[PDB]
DNA sequence: CGTACGTGCGTTTAAGCGGTGCTAGAGCTGTCTACGACCAATTGAGCGGCCTCGGCACCGGGATTGTGAAAAAAAAAAGCTGCA
């Protein structure tokens, strides 16, 4: 096991800037997708 | 059914032409060095996997607020005059 290829994503840096403007608001992974 | 737009005319304008004179700056060359590629070593930021726990989808009951449809009233219009 242990594939799922390793594919990179903006996904924990959109995190970031959501929590810096937004510190209470979270994010759906189909619009972590859309980000 | 009313007039905005196409046609044609006379009047006016300035584009185009060809020419001249001047130079800003496009673009090329040579020099030199600051910067970015390249490399090996190192390791923590970010990856996948995994579990949890509350957001959010779904439910039922009733009040309330849009959202419109019909029915009822109000109005404007149509036809009819009876005098002066
Ligand atoms: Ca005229
Ligand atoms: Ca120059
Ligand atoms: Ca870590
Ligand atoms: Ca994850
Ligand atoms: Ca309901
Ligand atoms: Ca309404
Ligand atoms: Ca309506
Ligand atoms: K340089």
């Amino acid at each position: 096991k242990r594939k799922r290829s390793r594919k990179e994503s903006y996904s924990i840096y959109v995190y970031k800037v959501l929590k810096q403007v937004h510190p209470d608001t979270g994010i759906s992974s189909k619009a972590m997708g859309i980000m």
